[PDB]
């Protein structure tokens, strides 16, 4: 599924990430936006033979299990392919396990390079939440 932007907004205020370990909804949007366009079924592999899965690209190194990354954890204790559903949810609350491990969302590199200090407030302007 391709999200409308207001409707992913609305999709994400619900499971609470607006405001969750302090990042404000606009940042989660942006970095959705610039991660995987948000595309449900976005997939790209990574040099080390790991995966990046979902709306928010969650590696397959740490946090979800493919069967293809040896020697790689599943600290969301889910299959990957969980990660792609039309329903955000498995995404969502893996998401809340990773911005919580330290780094908060310094974890998500396009979040770093394209929303870290910017106006992020833009990405929810409009919608009716
Ligand atoms: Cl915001
Ligand atoms: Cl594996
Ligand atoms: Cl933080
Ligand atoms: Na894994």
């Amino acid at each position: 599924k391709v999200f409308g932007r207001c409707e992913l907004a609305a999709a994400m205020k619900r499971h609470g990430l607006d405001n969750y370990r302090g990042y404000s909804l606009g940042n989660w949007v942006c970095a959705a936006k610039f991660e995987s366009n948000f595309n449900t079924q976005a997939t790209n592999r990574n040099t080390d033979g790991s995966t990046d899965y979902g709306i928010l690209q969650i590696n397959s190194r740490w946090w979800c299990n493919d069967g293809r990354t040896p020697g790689s954890r599943n600290l969301c204790n889910i299959p990957c392919s969980a990660l792609l559903s039309s329903d955000i949810t498995a995404s969502v609350n893996c998401a809340k396990k990773i911005v919580s491990d330290g780094n908060g969302m310094n974890a998500w590199v396009a979040w770093r390079n394209r929303c870290k200090g910017t106006d992020v407030q833009a990405w929810i302007r409009g919608c009716r939440l």
